[PDB]
């Protein structure tokens, strides 16, 4: 009878579940919001218990909407943000917060409390650092563990488990404490090529104690089955069958890569020329090679972090969809425009795109609208390729005017700034072993025609959109098929369960030259920022 597979994806704001058939088509889906806590600037927290319930509720819902018998679900995969879950000796939520509330036991990925620690770690120039592009980010795990040790010794003395969020999800579902290569290698300095933690690697030697206690010391590749399927409790909690295969966990951006990067063309995907652009709240820029490439300001090279025998170079932008939405929803004209959008059966993006079109006189003139309006998009710092979490945003060409036209121009400027940041990342990869001329893109941005076309225009790269845009849900379900033994490797699941839905190419030379000039201003703004800093010193 028909088999189905479930992908679960816990993002920044919400946990999603998706039910997929063997073709990779989505037959059921659901979402559940998750609580966020912001004690003070730079602090961002969540709750593991709250996350797990959102997951279980979302899954029961997606199954019920697919209208299938739970006996039909053969596998699950779990993916999550690279956030830090903290549990005590008995395994319950243990506080990580200035609030002191144990409910707040998750340090979200975007949290920047540990900038100072990252600086300290970086000062050591220890060997494991070359695999994070030479500069460790406060957003990664070990700087946050160094932060916990120093500020909250109370919590530190009572810790039993330290889980990357996806490994937490997987543990709660199977009891297996086995950790993934993805999360450990990318965010914990585990050596994928030497298959071991580096003892020499900072003031966290105690984590190495009891061999395999707090941080885990059994590590496997994605697609390998965990424990013996869903525990009876977890199964009960999600409305599924005990023993259902569960894959080793994976980080969200990385799930999205499995979900789209392997799509055949129309002819094997060619990684030398194809980058994964995994969008959402933030964006990951994923490229893989058989050879190691060390690249300043880009994480990796990470051996076997996604695909066996591939080195992953991972860049990113910390605020992409989050920046666009901030710029949109921050504007005084937002509520009124949204109201007319609904009246016309439109999204706010469609309403803004309409304004752009009208202002431009012709669609091909839209990009020029921001000739005198520029943005440096480093609102939450820059991850790649500058690797500096202290950078901030700049907008120019501001006027007293508060109209839907102003709002639309600033929205466009935001889109182009993000596209130019993407160009910077791509150019950096092409300077370090790649020949990227194509982006496989996922995320909600890909439903916005102007987002997509200007990314193609600014970068000079074709934009390929998947048939199924929910790339992270799909990727995690694909892992499920591999743990259930329905496909023998990720590569073949990727091939059978994902395909191209749309190809959008760069437009004219005039438009390209415009972006070349915008790109000069983009780079100049960074140097101007550094000069202001110098002058103030």
């Amino acid at each position: 009878l028909a088999s189905y597979f479930i992908g679960v994806d816990v993002g920044t704001g919400s946990a999603r579940a998706g039910v997929f058939d063997l073709q990779g088509r989505m037959v059921g889906q659901a979402s559940r919001e998750i609580t966020m806590f912001k004690p003070k600037a730079d602090f961002v927290e969540q709750s593991s218990e709250n996350i797990w319930q959102a997951v279980c509720n979302a899954v029961r819902d997606a199954v019920n909407q697919a209208d299938i018998n739970p006996i039909q679900v053969k596998g699950l995969g779990f993916d999550a943000t690279c956030s830090l879950v903290v549990l005590d000796k008995e395994g319950n939520p243990l506080t990580v917060s200035p609030s002191g509330r144990n409910e707040q036991n998750v340090i979200v990925w975007m949290d920047h409390r540990a900038i100072t620690q990252a600086e300290r770690i970086n000062a050591t120039k220890h060997p494991v650092l070359e695999f994070v592009g030479g500069v460790i980010s406060p957003e990664m795990q070990t700087p946050k563990l160094l932060w916990l040790k120093q500020h909250m010794p109370n919590t530190w003395s009572n810790v039993g488990h330290l889980f990357d969020l996806p490994d937490f999800l997987t543990w709660r579902a199977t009891k297996d404490e086995t950790r993934s290569l993805c999360s450990t290698v990318c965010k914990w300095t585990y050596l994928g090529h030497e298959d071991r933690w580096d003892p020499s690697y900072v003031g966290l030697a105690d984590l190495l104690d009891n061999n395999a206690a707090k941080i885990g010391a059994t590590v496997k590749p994605m697609g390998a089955p965990l424990g013996h399927g869903l525990s009876q409790r977890a199964a009960s909690e999600m409305g599924l069958i005990p023993g259902t295969a569960v894959s080793v966990s994976i980080i969200d951006a990385h799930a999205g890569t499995i979900g789209i990067l392997g799509a055949s063309g129309v002819e094997n995907a060619n990684f030398d020329r194809r980058i994964a652009l995994i969008g959402g709240t933030s964006t990951a820029h994923m490229a893989m090679s058989r050879s190691a490439h060390f690249i300043s300001g880009i994480w990796g090279p990470y051996y076997s972090a996604i695909l066996p025998e591939y080195w992953l170079n991972e860049g990113g932008q910390s605020a992409t969809g989050a920046l666009i939405d901030h710029i949109i929803q921050s504007h005084p004209c937002y509520p009124a425009l949204l109201e007319q959008a609904k009246n016309k059966g439109e999204t706010i993006y469609e309403a803004l795109n309409y304004i752009l079109r009208q202002m431009a006189g012709e669609p091909e003139n839209i990009a020029f609208l921001t000739n005198d309006i520029h943005m440096l998009p480093y609102f939450h710092g820059n991850r790649s390729p500058r690797a500096n979490p202290n950078l901030t945003g700049i907008i120019t060409g501001l006027k007293l005017s508060t109209t839907p036209e102003d709002m639309a121009l600033r929205y466009l400027a935001t889109i182009q700034a993000l596209a130019l940041g993407t160009r910077h990342i791509i150019e950096t990869m092409n300077q370090n072993g790649y020949n990227i001329d194509t982006m496989m893109a996922s995320g909600g941005g890909t439903k916005n025609p102007i987002f997509v076309q200007e990314h193609a225009n600014a970068t000079g790269c074709a934009m390929l959109l998947p048939e199924e845009s929910e790339a992270m849900l799909l990727g995690s379900a694909m892992m499920g098929t591999v743990a259930a033994g329905v496909f023998e490797s990720l590569p073949e699941a990727m091939a059978a369960m994902s395909r191209i839905g749309k190809t959008v190419t760069p437009q004219t030379n005039k438009i390209k030259a415009y972006y070349d000039r915008k790109y000069r201003v983009f780079h100049q703004m960074y140097h101007d920022h550094m000069r202001y800093q110098a002058l103030m010193q």
